[PDB]
């Protein structure tokens, strides 16, 4: 055969999903068993929306989950670099060639180079697990491959560094099976040979429904702030769209590998059930020595929280050694306990409370940076727009982050216990408030959208 | 003024150790230190361990911990060593029962064949209001004596005190103290005088609740042909009712406090605040300073008040003059050493899905004192009058503990259910509030070892205020079964 080689390409635009998570476990253990590589591409064509930041997340968030890469932007290796960024030159060479091989045009001076598509036929790729796709070529439109930045877009880029990197199989969201004929086809008028091609299933809420920061967070990281073993984390991932011999409810990575078989992958939407993970993770701790689970509490409050940050924030109100644990305890807790009456709408009403809370995570969300001064900016920014006094906008803030009326300054808070954490302390706070309608609810996401920028 | 000495400058602390070490020990040794490094001398430490009933070997390691930890260091002593070792009385007995006997053979002590307990009923005897060959013959049929001082008859006792300048008692107010017990090993007023007077002891600061024995002590010293050392008597601190300090309001364990948060430098420069002020009105103080400009006369005579709210207050003006950084350390430092995290580790296991529930369980052990309501304990299955009853059998069972280890916590409690005929779950339904704060918690007997002896009596003892606590007859009559209680270990 080949030498297997198997990769995981996320696009590091926002947070670090799941999803990337549960695609990263099983081309890894797919490779392995082959005893093949596993290898990470930051795919950053999106230039505006792809930041520097949200590399270092991705990176981090993956190794926590104890998944490594032999080659990658950080540990390099003989396919560098590893940022489809820095590749850019590269793309465009290969764009010229197929407007002069005549499988390329340009489409309005500004252009953009467009791939050709079959005009009648069929095109029949194999999926290794969904046997046989035919797609008609006239339902496959003529993507752009290079753009008038002269920047690759993503169709172009995964078929050039598939390709040039060597890989071999390919496991990634069945959301990309549309996109699959313009890869073969791709790599037909370039003389290359298409990698193995396995689409795998989406995870979904309990609802049906695809997997939806809405319902149930989707953070990696979040997971492991809310007191997440990673261990236990992708235990749980593997027994998504799978399932081991004999049907195994916890197992480690290597149990994993050992009798892996794609065939097995189930073809139903995996559901993400929160619950059944925080069980799983009890598992994962009672099995520990005590000693092992002291000192893995220790790590988790040491490295996630900053806790010279936590000391500055409770020095002011400390009078004892002792108050530490009444002061900072919403720090290291997940979900603070409350309740809708803890809302008193004293100063605003209840249907505005809702407002401000969906509004501030939508904003909050979309923060480049995580400082407070950023949240700080947003905050004051969207007081300001709506003409409300800040210390009356900030009044649902400290019931929803710290669970009180009364704690330290809740937006250094919040900068504390992260971006991660604090979105799902405002969703979790807008749920016990009953939530907004679906009418209600578009209607804010367009003065969302209205809304100016309030950090330029 | 330092040059103004006859003699090296030697003090002295010599704490009792029949109990928790108390705040007052940490005042009076504050005082005696301070005293002697400002006049280039010493400060040492005996251990006066002649009540063998009550003084625990525990009972003295716990002093000389607890003085260390608040930054007291003595030159001499039964852990450093000294010239004049040992430094414990009960090592010592040999010497006093020489020095015992010569206040015999000059004629300055007799020879009573009454044990103390007896000499009690004789001296409560009425009487009107107006009024030895044989007892060396009783010695030789071995019958029991306790040696006992002469004091004059009429007259009157001048006592020099450094600070309220002279006192004067009537003789007639003076008993004839025993020296010598039945046992042969020493009282307290012998014990004092001897030991003083060997270790080259120059100035004593005591309370001043020992004024009334200062006539004894005068006496002996001059039965002796010994100098007196100087007396100053200390102002006692006092509740904010104006009473003596009782652990009623506030606990008196200079360990509590240390459990609680109160840093060391804090707790030290309150002491050092209580009857006494620098010049120019510093409020906050390292010992150093207080040192440099130490002076005896400005010592106040009325009784300082031990308010724990201001002591709390000044701790946090020492918190907040930390860096950021040091006050990380400080905390933390604070969390490592007292408690053992692998048992409450070991505790919340069972009961955590999440990493992030540690804090919802293991809150309690780092708290000073629970938030309690009396509501709080009222929707369970006792009478709250009950409930009180409970607690302060409890505090005074646990307190007279020799060591504080689970099993002896559980016997202790497990009695004092059985003689109450109250099922051992509904017995501790009131414990696990006043421990953890809440209806559900970790077992709550492994939570009393783990946070200590210090902190578990701290929160039942506040329990009871809560609670509206118990009249003054009430807790007579408790106190009352409390000693006809059986040993529940
Ligand atoms: N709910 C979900 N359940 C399960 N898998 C899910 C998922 N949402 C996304 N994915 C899958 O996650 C992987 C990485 O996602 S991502 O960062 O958005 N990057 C991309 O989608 C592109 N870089 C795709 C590259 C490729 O695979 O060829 C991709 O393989 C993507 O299909
Ligand atoms: N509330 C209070 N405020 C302030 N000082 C107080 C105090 N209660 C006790 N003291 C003082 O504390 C010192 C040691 O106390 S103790 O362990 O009971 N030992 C004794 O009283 C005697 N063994 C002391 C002998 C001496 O000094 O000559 C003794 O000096 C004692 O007087």
């Amino acid at each position: 055969t080949r030498p297997v080689r198997t990769r995981i390409a996320p696009s590091p635009t926002g947070f670090p999903h799941v999803g990337t998570a549960y695609i990263a476990l099983f081309n890894l253990v797919f490779a392995k068993s082959m005893g093949g590589e596993f290898i990470l591409r930051i795919e950053d064509t999106d230039q505006v929306r792809s930041t520097k930041q949200s590399e270092q997340m991705i990176l981090d968030a993956l190794k926590w989950a104890g998944l490594s890469w032999a080659e990658g932007p950080d540990v390099g290796g003989p396919h560098a670099p590893y940022r489809q960024s820095e590749r850019a030159d590269i793309y465009k060479k290969y764009a010229e060639k197929l407007l002069d091989d005549g499988h390329a045009f340009r489409c309005f001076k500004p252009f953009v180079i467009r791939m050709r598509v079959p005009s009648s036929g069929v095109c029949t790729i194999k999926d290794m697990l969904r046997g046989e796709v035919v797609i008609p070529w006239e339902q496959v439109d003529m993507q752009v491959l290079l753009k008038t930045d002269g920047l690759p877009t993503y169709h172009l880029a995964n078929v050039v560094d598939d390709h040039l990197m060597q890989i071999t199989h390919v496991l990634r969201g069945e959301e990309w099976l549309p996109s699959a004929p313009k890869h073969q086809l791709l790599y037909e008028y370039f003389g290359w040979q298409m990698p193995e091609l396995c689409h795998m299933p989406l995870l979904r809420n309990p609802d049906k429904s695809k997997l939806s920061k809405r319902k149930n967070p989707t953070s990696i990281t979040y997971y492991r702030d809310a007191g997440i073993l990673p261990e236990a984390l992708m235990n749980y991932l593997g027994r998504m769209g799978y399932s081991l011999p004999n049907e195994q409810e916890k197992f480690t990575l290597d149990e994993m590998i050992q009798s892996f078989d794609i065939q097995r992958i189930s073809l139903g939407g995996p559901v993400f059930d929160i619950e059944k993970l925080y069980w799983l993770n009890g598992e994962y701790l009672r099995t520990l020595s005590v000693d092992d689970l002291k000192n893995k509490i220790l790590a988790w409050a040491s490295d996630d929280t900053k806790l010279t940050a936590i000391a500055r924030a409770i020095q002011p109100r400390i009078n004892l050694l002792s108050d530490a644990i009444n002061w900072a305890g919403f720090y290291f807790q997940n979900l603070p306990a409350i309740t809708a009456e803890d809302f008193a709408h004293k100063s605003l009403d209840n249907e505005q409370i809702l407002e401000i809370l969906y509004l501030a995570t939508w904003q909050l969300e979309n923060l480049p940076i995580w400082s407070e001064e950023n949240i700080y900016q947003t905050l004051k920014g969207l007081a300001a727009h709506f003409d409300i006094k800040l210390k009356d906008f900030m009044q649902p803030f400290f019931v929803a982050i710290a669970g009180s009326t009364s704690s330290t300054p809740v937006m250094n808070s919040m900068y504390i216990i992260g971006a991660d954490m604090t979105l799902a302390r405002l969703r979790h706070a807008c749920e016990i408030l009953g939530g907004l309608g679906k009418k209600k609810l578009k209607k804010l996401e367009e003065k969302n959208k209205s809304l100016p920028n309030f950090l330029a």
